[PDB]
């Protein structure tokens, strides 16, 4: 089967095969639409095939399919599934597994980068120290003095799921959350839970609006540990506007690395429970949603009353004109010290190229719309104006329950 | 089953029934979905009617009643006997306010009870047409106080005499293909444009020139009619600041009107039924005046506020397409005529939705349409999940007229 997408505004037309090959479900039915819903141990029978499939696919990209080298690993992995009950990804299989899942997330907007991923090999990993090292070593690379550089580090995969490596953390770099008892928040809203169970495991919080969190990382399936990443390696940029001088001194800044640590990496079948993955911030992702988010730092009034605009009606767009300025000041800050970010104009303008090149070479691209657009001048975004088919391809980057849900403590 | 939908900003989850109602096809798949594409017999009839009937008699409290039986078996004999049926003025009513309570890409349905229905279903020729549209358009614009309405028109036979409005919208400008290669006017008209010089019009060759009705009555060949100039209601558009706005010489029509959709009635079809209600702001401000593909004035906005448009980065698309949508909204407020910007628009979706689910069981929406055009996730309804399916009666669309029509 075939399937046509449409961009309304330049009326180029792509057609779809890709999806041909999409097992995983959408949530989606022939009489329903989830397409918004944010989220809609294995047996040696359910376990090969999948290899297999993840195998064929390996072999195929390396233009090797069929060969002895093939059908050798087909065996071997067989044997070792029927012997094991599991099998160990080659590292080649590993790093090709790991920037597939990056090239399949239908989330991402920023796959034009996806062939350029380093890859990390934690899986040698047994203990929370040692995780907490591939960790402070995958920021210090990533991060790479401001010039930011794509990184996953991937620990041991699930073996009977009471062993589980997992980090804690829903992204390495995120600033605590505190509840108050007047009911106000201090520090980021979306962390206040993260970071109570950080204090309930000894961590001494600073109780201030922008601390950075201290990693708790889980080995082999043990209680957690709590370790603080260096403050050295931890880069942050100071937001200021070009033309309000006003407005450093709302006293705002933010990480420059965006690390995604709760995710599940799944490659032929196996799962890597503990991976997390860094790149770089596209502007809006700070300036839209973690600064105006009513539920995070909302500061879209106090900058509106600095800017002195009218708000006593909406209709006045004071929250749009403020929204504006501040993600001018994300930009501005993040250039100015040099530290890599990317406007939505850019982003998504290279994720449509990233696109169009994807159905030539692929056949398609699996993508979300609904995540793909930016939060912040949705229409003057060439995606807005783009059709897409949303599916599921392996490997891929799944969620995956918080941990301190499914833990066993110890 | 019983789907719930969570919105994230409030936590606030809601749980959905009415969708185990829906009948038709979305388009997506356990597979594919499809939630981004813009467009995914007497035996046939009378399960619909049924299915409406019923659904009508129960909104009146007399589900299961003589009278329902009754005008179920009447439908039914109807059916029978002339492979159709007439809808009663108060089931006509009830259908066409409820084809807008489901229209899932519709933003302002809180206000879908309060639709006024023009029966036009006496109508016979296109002067006739002209005549109902002109009482639309006065009596929907109301002098500035604009008020929902809808006109409807006789429902489809046998496909051979079906009446059809070809404009998109009641109220539309012209575009012109010029040597240039550019475009004057709105490009998304330059086809219908055409149609109507093809027709005899004589275009204005302008910038804003408020297009003829092309009117179809009977299947028959359609006729150009020219809505009194003094009916359609224009906001000339200035800043509230930029003196030089008015400068651009920008203007745009009070009426939205949308008159080439199919409504579709306990199985019959109304290929005519143009409805109006009220604009939201973006609507002009980001999609008609900013899209790439249409007034696309970003650019020449950019230039007059002297902003560096050397890098992408500035930002200065997004801080002139606020500006441009404070001065739609601004015009629209100054000369007292009927519009609403998506901050409100959005606020009262969410609290619509709410009364849906617990008064109806649900309500579909599709995300990819409610969320507006710019600030998407400083509105409401962009941190709220919603699932959409398809319920009739319904706004469907239908092929333009000039690619099915032998004259
Ligand atoms: C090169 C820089 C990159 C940029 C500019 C980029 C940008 C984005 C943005 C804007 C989002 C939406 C985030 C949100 O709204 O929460 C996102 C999501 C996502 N990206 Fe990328 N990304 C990049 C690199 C990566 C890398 C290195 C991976 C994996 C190897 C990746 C995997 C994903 C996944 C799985 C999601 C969805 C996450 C979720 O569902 O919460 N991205 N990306
Ligand atoms: C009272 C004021 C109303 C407001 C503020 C409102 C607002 C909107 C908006 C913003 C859109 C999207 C427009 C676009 O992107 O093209 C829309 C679409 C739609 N509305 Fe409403 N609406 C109103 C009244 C009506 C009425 C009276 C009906 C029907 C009786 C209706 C039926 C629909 C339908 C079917 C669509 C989707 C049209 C399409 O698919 O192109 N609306 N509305
Ligand atoms: C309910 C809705 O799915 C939800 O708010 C989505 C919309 N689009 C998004 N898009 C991105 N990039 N990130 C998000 O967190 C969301 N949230
Ligand atoms: C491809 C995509 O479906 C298309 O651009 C949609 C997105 N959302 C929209 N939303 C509204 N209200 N109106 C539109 O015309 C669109 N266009
Ligand atoms: N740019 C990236 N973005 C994803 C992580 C940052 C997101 N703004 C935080 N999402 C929190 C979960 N709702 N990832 N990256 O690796 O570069
Ligand atoms: N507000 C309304 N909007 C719909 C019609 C106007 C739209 N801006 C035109 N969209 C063209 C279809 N792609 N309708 N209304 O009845 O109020
Ligand atoms: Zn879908």
């Amino acid at each position: 089967r075939f399937l046509k997408v449409k961009n309304w505004e330049t009326d180029v037309v792509l057609t779809d095969t890709l999806h041909l090959k999409s097992t995983l479900e959408t949530g989606c039915t022939e009489h329903i639409c989830m397409g918004s819903i944010m989220l809609p141990v294995r047996t040696k029978d359910q376990l090969f095939p999948l290899a297999k499939e993840f195998l064929d696919q390996y072999y195929s990209s390396i233009k090797r399919f069929g060969s002895k080298a093939h059908m050798d690993r087909l065996e071997e992995v067989n044997k070792e599934i029927e012997s094991t009950s599991t099998y160990q990804l080659k590292d080649t299989e590993l790093i090709y597994g790991a920037k597939h899942a990056w090239r399949n997330a239908s989330r991402c907007v920023g796959r034009i980068q996806w062939s350029k991923l380093q890859v990390f090999d934690a899986r040698d990993c047994t203990t929370a120290h040692g995780m907490f090292n591939y960790i402070c070593n995958h920021v210090k690379y990533a991060t790479n003095k401001g010039n930011l550089r794509s990184a996953i580090t991937i620990f041991p995969q699930r073996t009977d799921g009471k062993h589980d490596f997992r980090v804690w953390n829903s992204q390495l770099i995120r600033y605590a959350g505190y509840k108050q008892p007047d009911g106000s928040t201090l520090g980021d809203p979306a962390n206040v839970q993260f970071t109570e169970i950080c204090i309930q495991q000894g961590w001494k919080a600073p109780r201030g609006r922008f601390d950075v969190l201290p990693l708790l990382l889980q080995a082999n399936g043990n209680d957690p540990e709590l370790f603080q990443i260096p403050p050295e390696l931890v880069l942050e940029v100071p937001i200021r506007h070009p033309k309000f001088d006003w407005f450093k001194d709302l006293g705002l800044k933010w990480y420059g690395l965006p690390a995604v640590s709760n995710m599940l990496l799944e490659i032929g079948g196996l799962e890597f429970s503990a991976c997390p993955f860094s790149g770089w911030y596209m502007g809006t992702e700070i300036g839209v949603r973690d600064y105006c988010d009513n539920s995070r730092y909302n500061i879209l009034e106090e900058v509106a009353k600095k800017m002195d605009l009218d708000m006593r009606k909406t209709s006045s767009l004071w929250k749009d004109q403020a929204l504006v300025e501040i993600n001018i000041a994300v930009l501005y800050s993040f250039q100015s010290d040099k530290v890599t970010i990317v406007d939505h104009h850019s982003a998504t303008e290279s994720f449509i190229k990233h696109m169009e090149n994807e159905y030539r070479c692929r056949g398609g691209c699996p993508a979300d719309w609904v995540w793909i657009v930016p939060p912040m001048s949705g229409s003057i975004t060439p995606v807005f104006h783009q059709e897409m088919l949303n599916y599921r391809l392996t490997p891929s980057f799944e969620y995956q329950p918080d941990p301190w849900n499914t833990h066993v403590w110890k």
